[PDB]
């Protein structure tokens, strides 16, 4: 089973490149994952100078699998049961009256770690909207991401409202869509609709220089 190769605290590395409105950028991140608990603690770096978009924005693009499924659960975990050879993960993120970004992400064990690697393209983003303009807050809510099967692609669908706090007092919704399809040929699971509730957290290292963001994470997966 892939779930065996989360019973432990599990190391993990992000690679993002990305492009929006023509800025390219790029995030490195690394950190661990206790799927056991549900908890993730990471640290992101902007690599290519000051990030072009806010970093809440990148928080659902920048590992599932570390999703703590309970007991009455195990059935319902798609993403451990993938593991090792990982699942393609895609996604289009609309930021309501603003741009829109798609991304196709790998999530698989490159040797010891959990790998995340991602292309992320972004496009008709307003130039003094919330994101291009940087005028959302440096926190995140709680979300609930309801999960389907799809049994036709071998994988899971999701669709779920993500809602940043813009720094006047708004929200800027970002309305997101998303498939998982396996990468390998092994038989999968396949889940009956549940959800997955998250908790997230954002700090700075009072040591890093760099544009950066340090994340910590809750999220659990709960049925009917």
């Amino acid at each position: 089973k892939g779930e065996e190769l989360f019973t432990g605290v599990v190391p993990i590395l992000v690679e993002l490149d990305g492009d929006v409105n023509g800025h390219k950028f790029s995030v490195s991140g690394e950190g661990e994952g206790d799927a056991t608990y549900g908890k993730l603690t990471l640290k992101f770096i902007c690599t290519t100078g000051k990030l072009p978009v806010p970093w809440p924005t990148l928080v659902t693009t920048l590992v599932q699998c570390f999703s703590r499924y309970p007991d009455h659960m195990k059935r319902h975990d798609f993403f451990k049961s993938a593991m090792p050879e990982g699942y393609v993960q895609e996604r289009t993120i609309f930021f309501k009256d603003d741009g829109n970004y798609k991304t196709r992400a790998e999530v698989k064990f490159e040797g010891d770690t959990l790998v995340n690697r991602i292309e992320l393209k972004g496009i008709d983003f307003k130039e003094d909207g919330n994101i291009l303009g940087h005028k959302l807050e440096y926190n995140y809510n709680d979300h609930q991401v309801y999960i389907m099967a799809d049994k036709q692609k071998n994988g899971i669908k999701a669709n779920f409202k993500i809602r940043h706090n813009i720094e006047d007092g708004g929200v800027q919704l970002a309305d997101h869509y998303q498939q998982n399809t396996p990468i390998g040929d092994g038989p999968v699971l396949l889940p009956d609709n549940h959800y997955l509730f998250t908790e997230s957290t954002l700090s700075k290292d009072p040591n890093e220089k760099r544009d950066h963001m340090v994340l910590l994470e809750d999220v659990t997966a709960a049925g009917i």
